[PDB]
This record gives C-alpha cells, structure tokens and sequence, in this order.
C-alpha cells in the first residue's frame, strides 16, 4: 500500500503519554496542545520515507498515528493493509532466537533464512553453540543492544505486511554492522515494500525516496533529498559538512540535529 497524510493535526489525549512511556501529560491534554501539527506526506507503494528531526520532535508519535494509537483530530490519513511496527524498545520473548523472529507467525524456510541473512544475524548466531536455537530469557539481557535490535528488526521484517514502521533500529555502537543492515535489509530485501524508517543518519536521507524532518511537532521539511539540499541549504551544508557524521554516536548525531534545527527554524 501507499500512505498519505493531508494536513493532519493530532492532539494530546489522555493516556497517550503512558503509551509512549510503556515503549506532565495531563497538562498537555488540559491545555489542548498538538503533538503533531499540519503534517503532510504522500508515499508511493514501495517507497521509503526517512523521518528525522530533533530529539522529542514527534517522530515516534507520527508512527503511533499510523498505528492508530493516536487520533488524527484534523486532516486526512490514508493507508490500507497490515502494518508491521519495529519499536525503539527491542522486546524479546522467552524462547529461542528463531522462535523470537518467527513469533506468532508460521515458519517458512526461504523467508526465514532470507530475513536472517539480510538482518546480518548470521554473524551473531554463528558465535553460539546452538546458533538460532539458542534460548533467550525475556529482555534477552546478556545480548548486545545491536543483537537485540537485529532480532527485533528481523521479527518485524519477517511479518508479512503492506507497510513497515522502523523506529530507530540503527542507534548502537556496532556501526559498521548497522551500515550493512541498512544496505541489505532496508534497501535490498525490502526494496519494494513501503517502509518508514526513523533515523539520525544522513546516508538514510540520501538513499530515501521521501524525507520528513520534524521539529517541535512541526514539519520542518518534506520532500526529496535533492530538494532538501537546495530548499534547506543551511541545514544541509551543516550536516553534510561533517566527514563521518553517521558514525558519531546516536546521542551526538541527535544533539547536532537538534541544535541545527533550533538554529535554522
Ligand atoms: N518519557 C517521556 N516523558 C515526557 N514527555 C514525553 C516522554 N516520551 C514522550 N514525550 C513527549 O512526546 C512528544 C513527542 O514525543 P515522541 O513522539 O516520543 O518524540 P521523538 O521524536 O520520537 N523523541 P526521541 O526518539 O527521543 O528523539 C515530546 O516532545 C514529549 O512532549
Ligand atoms: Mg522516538
């Protein structure tokens, strides 16, 4: 499916804050304040939307909007079909690595092996005596953050859906593995799946079909990467003006983005 939002505004409603947490709110609800205002986007079947912004700009909230956990108080949103969501929090259920990737869905060999390879999990499971039959306890607590995120990503990607929402999978230290995953999974394997990737890496905007930048629940820019360079030259020159920005930590990339957005409103 494709996805369209026309002039969407979404207000803080009671309970939304806890849901964001479970991944003062009552004041935000009493004062009737938007979490997202005048959002517009039009994404074709098979296209990739890259979403970035300052920290706390509404990136996750926009996903919740697509999931229907947040109501569109004004404006129009259209998409059809199953959506698959990979959250910032990487949840792990009791069971093997395989059982986690396949959770609640039926096993298919070609599909599984293909997902496992593209999410770069082979490098991980090969370190284990029982490979992907290795048993994890909930939280998969002795794994690395990147290992948990790749399992969590594989699970969401293995879901058969029309639209994939990937909230910040690529935020950890093993930064070269992340580059392979983005190339192999998001760009190749899912090349023809409609997908939305929340991200603080510039390569992802550069390879994206559409770009949405958020600041203060507002749309700072929407368009192509070419239009971002010409229509937002201050932002672009500053961020493309590092040599290896994407290999900074997620905290640094995010705070640079925040400062640059604060600067050039
Ligand atoms: N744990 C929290 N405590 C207080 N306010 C929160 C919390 N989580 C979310 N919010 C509110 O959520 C609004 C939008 O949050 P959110 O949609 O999670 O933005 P975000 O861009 O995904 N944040 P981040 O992933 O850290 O860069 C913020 O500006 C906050 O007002
Ligand atoms: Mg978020």
């Amino acid at each position: 499916t494709g996805i369209i939002m026309e002039n969407v505004t979404a207000f803080w409603e009671e309970g939304f804050g806890e849901l964001l947490e479970k991944v003062s709110f009552s004041h935000l609800c009493l004062v009737g304040n938007p979490v997202l205002k005048n959002i517009n986007l039009n994404i074709e079947k098979g296209e990739m939307l890259a979403i970035t912004g300052s920290t706390g700009s509404g990136k996750t909230s926009l996903l919740m909007l697509i999931l229907g956990e947040l109501e569109a108080s004004e404006g129009i949103i259209k998409h059809s079909g199953r959506v698959s969501f990979c959250s910032q929090f990487s949840w792990i259920m009791p069971g093997t690595i395989k059982e986690n990737i396949i959770f609640g869905v039926s096993y298919d060999e070609y599909r599984y092996k293909s997902v496992v390879k593209a999410c770069q999990l082979q490098q991980d499971i090969t370190k284990f005596a029982e490979q992907d039959n290795t048993v994890l306890g909930e939280g998969g607590v002795t794994l690395s953050g990147g290992q948990r995120a790749r399992i969590s990503l594989a699970r969401a990607v293995y879901k058969d859906a029309d639209l994939y929402l990937l909230d910040s999978p690529f935020g950890y230290l093993d930064v070269f593995t992340e580059e392979q995953v983005f190339e192999s999974c998001v760009c190749k394997l899912m090349a023809n799946k409609t997908r939305i990737l929340v991200t603080s890496k510039m390569e992802h905007l550069r390879k994206a079909d559409k770009i949405l930048i958020l600041h203060q629940g507002s749309s700072y820019f929407y368009g192509t990467f070419s239009e971002l360079q010409s229509l937002r030259p201050d932002f672009s020159s500053k961020l493309m003006g590092y040599d290896t920005f994407d290999q900074f930590t997620e905290e640094r990339r995010s705070s640079i983005l925040t400062e640059t957005l604060r600067r050039f409103s």
